[PDB]
């Protein structure tokens, strides 16, 4: 636990210090935003959080940025695909008309114009050299030679969340019912990727919980109630990242993302709603409990999506047991040796 705060300390003195990347990424995103608004099918495109041109998926490499473009779709009609609970067909009741296939909205057609427009504005820049990669995040730019930006297009609906989210977000005992209501009055977002099916994105709700995360309204506003909810999250993610880097060559960890680690983390927060159970001085315990809960989801092949509870990110179909037994192998090995992968 003395070693964990060393790691947290290291990450900060790399988050913090001066780096021109923001300017380069700011200058390219606002060019794109304009030329995007130029075209009718994207006239409403905008950043999911202005002034937040900076969101880093990867907490180790701080040269890899990731921003999301929203585009409202009024009068949406949603249709759940194949009893999946999580994936849907997008329909209507129209600027996006050039992208349909019958009553159904095609993500392929829609990204394909999103991409081609972007590939065009990028050579309007003799300021910075910008390059677009082919895919296999909708679009990825390499700015100069170090920085890379992952762009994501997301439909936005201001109507209330899809029926599958009803018993979800069980934060009543921790953040409170009246907060849960507020958050569910926020819009929801749909991003592609199986059919032309879309799925919900809740990065905006995650962020809000994280900036206001205690049962106490004054959690982390003074010395007397500093917790370690965020710290346990960063460590969970850094664990998975570093592991994924290790076996970037093999294919064993390709099915895991930061979001399996956020999902399991918020579950713990729901099991442990008191700030007294996250005191900044129990950081070693609290992290261990997180490690133990993640693991337990791996073994039992059960980890409920935090927002759509009948949807199991670890079901034997979504990720096969062989790779979950491998992820178990390395994390357990790290925890038994005080986490050498952190260096
Ligand atoms: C990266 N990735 C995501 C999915 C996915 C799939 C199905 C599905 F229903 C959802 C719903 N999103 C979340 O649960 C979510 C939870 C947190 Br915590 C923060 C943001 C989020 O968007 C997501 C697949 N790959
Ligand atoms: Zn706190």
């Amino acid at each position: 636990a003395s070693k964990l705060r060393a790691v947290l300390e290291k990450l900060k003195l790399s988050r913090d210090d001066i780096s021109t990347a923001a300017g380069m990424v700011k200058g390219v995103v606002d060019h794109l935003l304009l030329r995007l608004k130029c075209d009718s099918a994207f006239r409403g495109v905008g950043l999911l959080n202005t002034g937040s041109y900076y969101e880093h998926v990867k907490i180790s490499a701080p040269n890899e940025f990731d921003v999301m473009f929203k585009l409202e779709v009024p009068r949406i009609q949603l249709e759940e695909y194949s009893n999946t609970r999580a994936y849907y067909f997008v329909k209507f009741k129209n600027p996006l008309s050039q992208f349909l296939e019958g009553e159904i909205l095609s993500a392929s057609k829609m990204l394909s114009k999103f991409r081609k427009i972007i590939k065009e504005e990028i050579n309007d820049i003799k300021d910075t050299d910008v390059i677009m990669k082919r895919k296999r995040p909708a679009v990825t730019l390499l700015i100069s030679e170090k920085i890379s930006v992952d762009i994501t297009l997301a439909l936005e609906s201001k109507s209330s969340w899809p029926a599958s989210t009803q018993e979800g977000l069980r934060i009543q005992n921790w953040l409170s019912a009246k907060v849960r209501k507020q958050l569910r009055l926020k819009p929801f977002y749909l991003v592609p990727k199986h059919e032309e099916t879309w799925r919900l994105s809740f990065s905006h709700i995650e962020k809000e919980i994280l900036n206001n995360h205690g049962k106490s309204k004054t959690c982390c506003e003074n010395k007397e109630e500093k917790c370690c909810r965020k710290d346990c999250l960063k460590l969970m993610k850094y664990l998975l990242e570093q592991l994924k880097e290790r076996f970037k060559d093999k294919k064993h960890l390709d099915k895991f993302s930061s979001y399996h680690v956020k999902t399991a983390f918020f579950h713990v927060c729901t099991q442990n709603p008191q700030d007294s159970q996250w005191d900044r001085k129990d950081l070693g315990l609290c992290f261990d409990n997180c490690v133990t809960y993640f693991l337990q989801c791996l073994r039992t092949e059960k980890l409920e999506n935090y927002f759509i509870p009948e949807f199991n990110l670890f079901s034997s179909n979504l990720i096969d047991k062989r790779s979950k037994e491998f992820l178990t192998k390395q994390i357990e090995y790290e925890r038994n040796n005080e986490f050498p992968v952190f260096d």
